């Protein structure tokens, strides 16, 4: 085979376990967290868009 699942250390039943809570965590590889960074981020820009201009205080046109 590629090396030897002979000489390879079998998991537990309850390594198993552990490792079925951490993907729970990460839900499964890539971080939730972030996913949500980069909506905001694309979100942030939208609101800024739709953002009207700041009124001038010299009161003067463009």
């Amino acid at each position: 085979g590629p090396l030897g699942s002979r000489k390879i250390a079998q998991m537990t039943e309850e390594q198993f376990a552990l490792a079925l809570k951490m993907s729970e965590q990460e839900a499964r590889e890539v971080n939730s967290q972030e996913e949500e960074e980069e909506e905001l981020l694309r979100k942030a820009i939208a609101e800024s868009l739709n953002s009207c201009r700041p009124s001038d205080a010299s009161a003067t046109r463009s």
